[PDB]
């Protein structure tokens, strides 16, 4: 009876706007070509058009674009279809309406605040989706692990970081099977574009960050481990961790070394695994390397033949080890959480 | 002069010989490896990682001229072969991939040696030496001695370090590790069956097992059977960094754990509090390198998790103690 | 009027034996899944079924098989079909007959010659295509610049080298069009099985190949250049060449810089190209990078954006340059000079 | 002593620092850039393809003390604000990667300073020098000169010597070359608008655009229009070389080829017969490395095309060749 959800029965078209084609923006382009309903009708950056359309047909680590690209007066033709490109600097500027935007994701890295992620709405946007944490009145969403603390009525939200994507459901599976009292993670991490890629002066002043990238193991912080709170509440301030950044140009592994609240064995914990698996969270015994992940669709795909249980008379130590694509992990969580939330609008 | 010969003139040989070099009272009078001695040549002056040699190598009948002197370069397979005696060799350095065994390993004695070194873990009836962690332990009277591994030498001193001042309960490590060359430079077949050596080892993260941690309690029996550790190799070509993830015994502070290390810092455990990279220390001749900067304690209601971190060259910092372990056997002769 | 053709017009299947399951042999399996009425009925590899089977479903640069693959008692389960696995070091004891192989694709290394590589046809198969030169009593074929060289009569043939199929077109199209002088090449060649990882004895003495090749430009000798008259018998001793290998583990370009007979411009050149173009010889004019032909199809790919003319008071000197993958460009050109050899066998 | 002064600390202000530190009687006494000097007193330290600094460095007040001296660090925009006559300085290393105009680069002489080298082409109004190739070009009065750019002091010793013994009708230039700070470390857009260097420079071939071998004619004029060229960049931090295929004006032999490159070699321009690969050369002091290994003479019908190859530290190479114009532009002054 009629306080009923609706989208999920007759939507037709989720319209969805990008601000920022970046790495991620580009691949949220990508996978929404293949989700029905789904299509981008707007993208909205200041890098010249001719550029954009050149790393949309091309990408070192993603493959050749599925399909024909062209520049055009007032956008691309991608696939037949005609996709406006605008550059406005003001969000406020963007009439994502005229082209039916209904829920943006925003991707720049210069409006992460609720206030600043609002603007969108003053162009006739509904909803907004943050690639970055993450901020004090909106909440963080890790799909399949935790969006069910959506009830559509949120502006905006955020879509976590690619760490915690892949950390979420691993810890969650601990937490619910046996109990964590403490962990530590490290990653594991492909290089981005956030170091040099030679020596030299870091803009933020980080001293390793100015190190040549991909020629360096190069430490660096993290913030995924000790924000988990925010999608776990249980684990809040129970987490620590830090990264190793590394010569790949995507792809990467989290360790988590955990006290656990009671005694397990092995085959215990990759079996809680197995049943905590989804599509987002995915579950191997196969022994895969880093390349065997690129691309992939899942969030964090957990890597039973890396389960280590130390135990010294009675106490035990815990090391579980998930992969992900930091770039298409993410991208994929992205867009489910980008879906759901058009859908459950109302 | 401590008179040594090197069996197996790969990456750990010959970064021992450019050592050596550099060890008064210590030379190379033999090499053997079943290596044509024109190739043998060719990489000891030039080398990727480490930089070209120090010096003048000139192929002869025999072997080299190193830097004037001549060195005999045979091409055996079996010690019995090596006539060390007739080239005056003491102590051998036993640095092929194989014959990591004790009645393997004394084979050189009847080629007239004295004694002989290992690099790497063989020590069922063999003692395994961490130079500057328990390099004590050595009379004089063994015959066969291991040097341990590099991921031994690098953790060993800091792992000791946690347990003489905090004590351990038990810990798990985690080494970034450098591809060696048991890992393929592409796809393919891996004589040994692993599936992950078997992968490209400078395009991809790969899981690898160890042996360190587990055997940890042959240098330091206080730690025998308190951990257990793995690898992820990476691409990089040498240079690699140890991690430590252990609950103590007792609380502590960052600082504590800091001031700890650096009070058992010496020329085989060095100490920085620079925010330092792997390209820094490729070539250094610290068995280990303490990294203050990545030094953690989760503090839950009082109940800890702390992680302490060591760099190393896997190459050179292995083969800087293997050459202390070298010189200090011959010296306490028997 | 019947001395006809009939493999064109009526043949069901071809079926395909693989001696030498390393990349080339792995990579020409995955092809051959996508090239309707030729499929694979047997391998033969002195490598644990186990290993191979592993190899086949991960592979770095290629990315993951398109399916499912299980070892089996005598073999792999592929997509469902069964397909033999045997270790026969001696190749006159594959039984291929009994498998129905009619052609073989030999690709160990150790039969390269006519008699060694015949062997194949005690065991009952019909024909042969070698993965290398290309001996005295065999003929080298570049599919689509030489392949009307077979009457399918032979029972051994040569799919000449990797670098060959990159060069053959593109030397042609000159000589087609311009005629040649003379000329020299330089491949820029991703590292191969044949360096080492590390620095080390190799096993040829070569003290080039000794070193790490993920860590080095390193010069290597070549002999598509100097053996180009296999293919083009009006370029016979024209050319030579070198390589230059250098650190990405797939993905490579040659150029090709030649005296002509004739004064040309750079948009003669191209367009001379352009018209020589077909799917094994493709024409581009988007400046891409060697990440973008990783997997492709096209045995060659010439770059206009590369083409130069140095006219010095009218004395010319000319460069062009094509890329390819030299894994799956070459493997993309021996199937298809496998199917076309089957197919004319008559 | 000759007092410099460098404007600019990227890769080549800092190795430049490096190498003058062991050039008596040239001394840097002033460097300014737009940098935090905490940041650049770490990168001087550690320098991920050329090694840790040879001494000590530790910031101050005004800039650092580097072996003891102390070095003012200064962070202007403008040449008019660096009191180069302050710090004594009579000589500027203008290296940051703009600037390259005579005009421009005379802002230095205001601040008090006498002479200007530009680390890259700039030379409309300015003379180009590649050390040991045309320096004598020099008559001590130029106020701005440019030290020309690394691929053109690779590549001038070599065409300069098949000009001077046999004649060039003309040739094309291939270098396979390091990847440098203008590629980005992931796909990305770049800010020139090109479409190669905006991709991920360790992870592909990128062809690159080059203006060594069409402004060669500014070092050699005889080869002036002859020659041109292009790049590939591939996936090394440092370490390049570089191809000629040329047509002379008479036929020759490889072993004539390579005894005239023996005959050019000096301080500047190497000899090799060696089969060295790029790790070999990071870090040399010449400018040019010939390789006689890989030289080929292509004779068909008596019609010849002749391949020659050198290779060069596009860092090390470049930046020695840099101070010893330094040098020898201030010695023989005004
Ligand atoms: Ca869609
Ligand atoms: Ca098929
Ligand atoms: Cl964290
Ligand atoms: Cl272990
Ligand atoms: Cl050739
Ligand atoms: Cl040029």
């Amino acid at each position: 009876h009629h306080h009923q959800l609706e989208n999920l029965y007759f939507q037709g078209v989720v319209k969805v706007g990008i601000n920022g084609f970046g790495r991620i923006g580009r691949l949220a382009f990508r996978r929404i070509q293949n989700v029905e309903g789904v299509e981008v009708t707007r993208i909205n950056d200041l890098t010249d058009p001719v550029m954009l359309a050149h790393l949309l047909k091309y990408d070192t680590t993603q493959g050749r674009f599925d399909g024909t690209v062209e520049v055009k007066e007032g956008g691309f033709e991608v696939n037949g279809k005609f996709i406006k490109v605008s550059a406005e600097r003001d969000p406020e500027q963007i009439d994502w309406a005229t082209d039916g935007v209904e829920i943006v994701l925003e991707a720049t890295g210069f409006f992460a605040k609720k206030e600043a992620a609002e603007k969108h709405l003053k162009g006739g946007a509904k909803k907004v989706v943050i690639t970055a944490p993450g901020g004090n009145d909106v909440k963080t969403v890790v799909f399949n692990t935790n969006h069910d603390v959506l009830d559509g009525t949120e502006t905006v939200i955020s879509g976590a970081s690619c760490t915690t994507n892949c950390l979420a459901p691993m810890a969650k599976a601990l937490q619910d099977n046996f109990g964590v009292v403490e962990g530590l993670m490290t990653t594991i991490h492909a290089y981005t574009g956030d170091q040099m890629i030679l020596d030299g002066p870091h803009r933020g002043g980080d001293l390793r960050r100015a190190r040549a990238g991909a020629a360096n193991i190069v430490p660096n912080s993290t913030g995924a481990a000790k924000a988990i709170g925010l999608v776990i509440p249980e684990l809040n301030g129970k987490l620590d961790g830090s990264a190793q950044r590394v010569p790949t140009p995507t792809g990467s592994v989290t360790e988590l070394v955990a006290v656990l609240e009671k005694n397990v064995t092995v085959d215990e914990v990759n079996a809680a695994m197995k049943a905590a698996s989804n599509e987002s969270y995915g579950y191997t015994e196969d022994p895969i390397v880093s390349s065997d992940i690129v691309g992939m669709s899942y969030g964090s795909l957990f890597d039973a033949t890396q389960t280590k249980v130390l135990d010294v008379d009675g106490k035990q130590l815990v090391k579980v080890v998930s992969w992900y694509d930091n770039e298409m992990s993410y991208t994929a969580q992205l867009v489910r959480t980008l879906e759901y939330f058009a859908k459950i609008a109302k």
